[PDB]
């Protein structure tokens, strides 16, 4: 669609919705969206830990699938994932990881956009 995501098949809101995450993986905010473009391996990565803090991981490529199989009942559904996906972040890498930095400028935009629906 241009200069508008068409509804169809999607409630009210997700049908919006459905486009605050075609943005947030635009080249513009990779620059610190970036960090949930890759999956996470603890078995082939020297990770130390990692599920045990972080037990329910997320990552941007999973919301789009679920997204895209429909299987959000609601916005609210969508969104709360989308939620998580940072919590992690915030949760798994110290208060001095850059990343935290980064993560909040997406969650930012995160933010308005789902109050502009």
């Amino acid at each position: 669609g241009s200069s508008g995501s068409s509804g169809g098949k999607l409630s009210e809101h997700l049908r919006y919705c459905d486009s605050i995450l075609r943005e947030m993986l635009s080249k513009k905010h990779a620059a610190y969206a970036w960090p949930f473009y890759k999956p996470v391996d603890a078995e082939a990565l020297e990770l130390h830990d990692y599920h045990d803090i972080i037990k329910h991981p997320m990552d941007l490529s999973t919301v789009k699938r679920k997204m895209d199989g429909r299987e959000y009942p609601d916005a609210q559904g969508f969104a709360a994932d989308v939620r998580l996906m940072f919590s992690n972040c915030y949760k798994y890498n110290p208060p001095d990881h850059e990343v935290v930095a980064m993560a909040r400028k997406l969650q930012d935009v995160f933010e308005m956009r789902f109050a502009k629906m």
